[PDB]
């Protein structure tokens, strides 16, 4: 597998976008808390399948997502509402569970980050 795909889009002037209190919270509180977790690092940028020697990763994962992309989307006011952003977090975790297996180290890492994520979004601003 010789190259990585282009990363997901992080800017789109034409997409409907808003700054909501929930989207501000998702950047300021949720993403920033997660970012500092000991297990965050594999999720801080797109999977580099070339470096990691995973030539099947982008054969299996067709909607890549990561917290670096999310952070850029948030910073670029990409999203209309918090649900759109939440869906990108869910895609990121789901991708990890698809490519890997229960018990794998990376899965344990995603499970811990997901638990945190869910705790933080349990209550959102109005
Ligand atoms: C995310 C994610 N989803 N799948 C993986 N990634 C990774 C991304 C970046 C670096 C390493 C990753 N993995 C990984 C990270 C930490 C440990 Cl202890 C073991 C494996 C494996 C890779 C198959």
């Amino acid at each position: 597998g010789s190259t990585n795909p282009p990363p997901p889009e992080t800017s789109n002037p034409n997409k409907p976008k808003r700054q909501t209190n929930q989207l501000q919270y998702l950047l300021r509180v949720v993403l920033k808390t997660l970012w500092k977790h000991q297990f965050a690092w594999p999720f801080q940028q797109p999977v580099d399948a070339v470096k990691l020697n995973l030539p099947d990763y982008y054969k299996i994962i067709k909607t890549p997502m990561d917290m670096g992309t999310i952070k850029k989307r948030l910073e670029n006011n990409y999203y209309w509402n918090a649900q759109e952003c939440i869906q990108d977090f869910n895609t990121m975790f789901t991708n990890c569970y698809i490519y890997n297996k229960p018990g794998d180290d990376i899965v344990l890492m995603a499970e811990a980050l997901e638990k945190l994520f869910l705790q933080k979004i349990n209550e959102l601003p109005t």
